[PDB]
């Protein structure tokens, strides 16, 4: 699962 790709997200 493509998870930091949704944490990465966060660090807008």
């Amino acid at each position: 699962f493509r998870i930091m790709r949704i944490l990465r997200v966060l660090k807008l």
